[PDB]
């Protein structure tokens, strides 16, 4: 990913874009009671807590494009890939607008919360002044549609999110590119069915884990996986992306029965960027807030993966590579050990900067007992092992639990972290309940008791 050039808005027809620039987190009932350390994400190139330009460290995520054009290994990779994804019967028919807009089975309806981006985020108009729930009303979408088109411009906005202390001082925060409402809905409308065969197919045949449930899906895991494991994490995925992993993708979607609508890919790759008063075009890079981002995203990484092995280890076995991306995030296997270090090597030569599997210094074996998805472990239930625990760090949920953007969501916020923690053990949630309870606005939540959490999951198989 490569920003081609960036200059002001008006300069090419386009109004300024209007970001808050204050966060809407702030310390939450829980701030004192639990331990933290990290804070609201900068938003503006202002903020006090700065130490660089903030302007440059947001956009450094474009590091540029090692790659010009798809290889032997790449072509291969294509190819066993698509072979898998060939077994799903995968329909290929278009997504009718309404389905395409308030969801059908295996896809949700769209996120009515999220921006509607240009030019409607500049004209005022809102989301729910499209559509509604009960009327599924194509004709006012469509109008629109007619009358604005596709190919609109990412409207980008800063994340607002906690993050690291460094990571504030070096404005590394993340960015949010949104795409136009009628742009999301015709992605929708081309990749519709595929969007659903994933999300209703986590596992090694799509080599995704999107649309998942970690509390019944981690007991599936282990199962499809090898004999031995690796991971890495990758470190700016999305923007270190070349115009040629992309290609590689349609070359997929066309073996697979939609050659018919990888232009929309070409949007994602050679992208139009509005950010306030400034406008960019960027060669390469994935897109953060657009229609199939995950999923793209990780049929991108079986792709890789794939590569820098035929690369690495040539007569590998691919039909015994069994992973699962989600996104950047992979967990993968093979009979033999392979050396993770070597491949992370590979990646460059790609393009991508991998690393030792949550931030180790280096990169050691990767075992049931360390191994992570999600920043979630695997842990067998004590007293039924063969039904697999997703573990999530108490650290991860203590942060979270100490802040809040909207008061009124308490309740839900909590409660969320509840169904995650409990894993941890009953020792370990009860001294979190007994936390929770020991202010007021705690007291006053309803949340799961242990045994209840517990019991649930074990009938929900
Ligand atoms: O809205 C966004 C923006 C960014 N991202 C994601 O954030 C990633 C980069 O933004 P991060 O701040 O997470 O950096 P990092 O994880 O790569 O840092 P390390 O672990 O390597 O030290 C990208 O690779 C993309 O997956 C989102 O998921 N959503
Ligand atoms: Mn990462
Ligand atoms: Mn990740
Ligand atoms: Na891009």
């Amino acid at each position: 990913g490569e920003i081609q050039w960036m200059r002001p808005s008006k300069e090419v027809g386009y109004p300024i874009i209007n970001a808050p620039s204050k966060t809407k987190l702030e310390p939450s009932a829980f701030h004192y009671v639990f331990e933290g350390v990290k804070e609201p994400a900068v938003l503006t190139k202002n903020d006090p807590r700065l130490k660089t330009d903030f302007e440059e460290a947001i956009f450094s995520k474009y590091v540029g494009n090692k790659i010009t054009e798809v290889d032997e290994y790449m072509k291969e990779a294509v190819d066993h890939y698509a072979g898998q994804l060939m077994s799903l019967d995968i329909n290929t028919e278009q997504m009718c607008l309404e389905d395409a807009m308030y969801g059908t089975d295996g896809l949700e309806a769209l996120d009515l919360s999220t921006s509607a981006g240009y030019p409607y985020v500049a004209m005022g108009k809102k989301k729910r002044d499209i559509l509604n729930k009960q009327t599924r009303d194509t004709k006012e979408m469509q109008k629109l549609l007619d009358t604005y088109g596709i190919n609109l411009p990412l409207v980008t906005y800063v994340k607002d999110e906690l993050r690291s202390k460094t990571k504030v001082e070096q404005g590394k925060s993340r960015l949010i590119e949104a795409s136009s409402l009628n742009d999301s809905v015709a992605m929708r409308m081309a990749f519709g069915n595929l969007y659903a065969a994933f999300h209703k197919n986590p596992g090694v045949i799509t080599g995704s884990a999107v649309g998942c449930d970690p509390d019944l899906f981690w007991s599936k895991i282990p199962v499809l996986m090898e004999e031995k494991l690796f991971a890495f994490d990758y470190t700016g995925y999305d923007a270190s992306l070349s115009p040629a992993w992309f290609e590689a993708l349609k070359m997929v979607l066309e073996k697979i029965g939609f050659g018919d609508r990888v232009d929309y890919i070409d949007y994602l790759n050679h992208s139009h960027h509005l950010y306030k008063n400034k406008t960019y075009c960027v060669k390469g890079g994935m897109p953060s807030g657009c229609s199939g981002t995950s999923i793209f995203n990780s049929m991108i990484n079986n792709l890789i993966i794939r590569t820098l092995l035929l690369k690495t280890y040539k007569g590998i076995d691919l039909d015994h590579l069994k992973m699962i991306a989600y996104g950047d995030d992979v967990i993968a296997s093979y009979p033999h050990e392979v050396d993770a270090s070597l491949l992370a090597q590979s990646g460059k030569d790609y393009g991508l900067t991998m690393t030792p599997a949550d931030k180790s210094a280096t990169f050691e074996t990767v075992t049931w007992e360390n191994v992570t998805f999600l920043k979630r472990f695997f842990r067998a239930d004590e007293k039924y092992p063969f039904l697999i625990h997703p573990v999530m760090p108490m650290k991860e949920i203590h942060e979270s639990i100490r802040w809040t953007k909207d008061p009124r969501n308490t309740q839900d916020h909590v409660r969320s972290l509840c169904l995650l923690a409990w894993h941890n053990g009953e020792e370990e949630y009860n001294k979190f309940l007994a936390k929770i309870r020991s202010v007021p606005i705690g007291r006053a939540l309803d949340l799961p008791e242990y045994s209840t959490l517990y019991d649930r999951w074990l009938d929900s198989f």
